[PDB]
């Protein structure tokens, strides 16, 4: 359903959404460049968006995926997903990567359904990286849960 | 709510609940005796049960825990956890432990809110332990989740 | 070489050696009862000492293992492990495990040489199961190095 | 003492030393260009050299180091850790990672006294991404030993 395509300028419109997944704006222009940045489209609103930037190598990462607000919740997530692992198959990658929060129950649920599996989680990370504490559906959000999946 | 008390005696309707988490019946009754039974009853009727099996020094692990499926849902699975808990901490245990499968989304999410921090994946643990492909929740099951919880 | 076999009676001069791996002998008691001891003799000198204590299902672990520091760099600790190995497989166990301080470098590589591989890291472990900082080889043991070995 | 300094033009002899950790030369070029390459000179003989490349967001990773073996163990490999570790701060880098074989005892000794600490294993990392066995010092060299350190 979702139309998505390449994306090489950003607007408010556009960074309302990377910002809902990496809130430092800084960081979020960083791999913004050095990455590569696809947006969806819903006919001619802005569904969504996602980032592909390549780590170690033969590696590549989802260093930030997010959906509309009042479009999330329609399966847009998954196609994004399933999407990004298309454009790191054809990016010749062998392994791609994506964590969110231990908190993120829903996310630990998606991504698996992608395909992922979870790999290792980096404690106390949020504690030691940021400075509020995070907490989410009755959480403490405080690890780094880490997931991967090899393409072959 | 719930009334938890210590358990000895093991019939086919306290078995029934042991077999919802640990289908075998073998490896359930080496821990059922080598380690501690509680049995939560709801007036007269069973609800549900947990085993603390000692893993290792100063270390004491939930090996079983099931709510009858007729009364789960209500709550009683996050009595029973922060019950387990308290029979920890007065065992004099410093680490508390539990771990399900990657695809237990529901309870990757009950343990965390009972303090529970993910450790570590025992990666392809269901699929050499096991003969058939387990899933659940579209989800394929083949990683042991271990969690945690530091009892000071 | 060195001659193994059961134990049931502690004295000063076995104490000595299991309290060169822990340190505290009040853990070492509970382990060392609930847990099997083997001791190792080379003729009429006590060489050295390992603990087999059963944590997870179907699972085993080396809870202690130490050699007489004037007889040690022999030799003998790899046969002790190699030894645990055995006694665990005639247990029926699934996977033994064992772990020790990342500053361990020596270990690391002994125990890997009996074929215990890297399994996980309990982060900042000793951090806050000791008071004072441990150190070794110049490096800051905080980290419990998790290894395990498959018996099939 | 060396003397390090960045590095563009890449020749045979530049070549011998990264291909003596990594053997792919091909895998080298990759990350030889989208990383930076140091190079590391003791007077006019080429000692040793190292890569830094960038993965994930304000993630730095050293993905290439070696000291000539007529050279090393003589401290240069410290030095060069060392100073990665300061070309990696002023690259406003959060965390800086490096990882080896767990076959690898004496990196993994040195890292940790550079202040690296260990995050993670890939299991069976070499066993999928290699055709041979790799064997070192009586280890099978199967498993990628993750490591890292914050920088702040
Ligand atoms: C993460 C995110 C992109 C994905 O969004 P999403 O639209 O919410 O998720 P989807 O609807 O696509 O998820 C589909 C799965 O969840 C399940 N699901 C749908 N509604 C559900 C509900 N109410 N409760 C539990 N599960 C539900 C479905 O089973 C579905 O799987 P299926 O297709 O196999 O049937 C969106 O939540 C978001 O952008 N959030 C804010 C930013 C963020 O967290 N970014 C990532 C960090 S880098
Ligand atoms: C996993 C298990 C132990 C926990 O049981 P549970 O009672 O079913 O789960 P809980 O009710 O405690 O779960 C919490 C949910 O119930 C809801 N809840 C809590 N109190 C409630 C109440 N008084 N009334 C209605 N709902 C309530 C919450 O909304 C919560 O969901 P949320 O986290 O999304 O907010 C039980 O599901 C089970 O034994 N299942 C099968 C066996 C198995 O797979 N075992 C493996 C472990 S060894
Ligand atoms: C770790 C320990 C159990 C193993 O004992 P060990 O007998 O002393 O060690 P080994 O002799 O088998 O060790 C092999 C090393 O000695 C060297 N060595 C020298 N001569 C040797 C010989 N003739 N045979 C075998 N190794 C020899 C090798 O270089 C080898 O190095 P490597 O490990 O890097 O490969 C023992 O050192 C000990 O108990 N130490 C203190 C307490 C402790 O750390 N306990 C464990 C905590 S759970
Ligand atoms: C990794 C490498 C660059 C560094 O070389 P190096 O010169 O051999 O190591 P160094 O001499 O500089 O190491 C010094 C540290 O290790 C320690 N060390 C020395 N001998 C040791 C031993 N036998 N066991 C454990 N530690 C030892 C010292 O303590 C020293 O630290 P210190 O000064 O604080 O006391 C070199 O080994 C190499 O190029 N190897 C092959 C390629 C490879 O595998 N590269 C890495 C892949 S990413």
């Amino acid at each position: 359903k979702l139309r998505i395509e390449l994306g090489e300028e950003t607007n408010d419109e556009l960074y309302d959404l990377l910002l809902l997944a990496d809130p430092s704006k800084d960081i979020v222009d960083e791999y913004l460049e050095r990455g590569e940045c696809y947006t969806a489209w819903a006919g001619d609103e802005l569904a969504g968006v996602y980032v592909l930037l390549k780590t170690r190598p033969q590696t590549v990462e989802i260093v930030n995926i997010a959906v509309k607000e009042s479009l999330q919740k329609k399966g847009f997530g998954k196609q994004l997903v399933l999407d990004a692992i298309e454009k790191a198959k054809k990016l010749g990658a062998d392994t791609i990567e994506i964590g969110t929060g231990n908190s993120s129950i829903h996310q630990l649920s998606l991504y698996q359904k992608c395909g992922f599996r979870i790999q290792a989680i980096d404690h106390d990370f949020f504690l030691r990286h940021y400075d509020e504490d995070i907490f989410e559906n009755g959480i403490q959000c405080r690890d780094m849960v880490r997931l991967y999946l090899d393409l072959l």
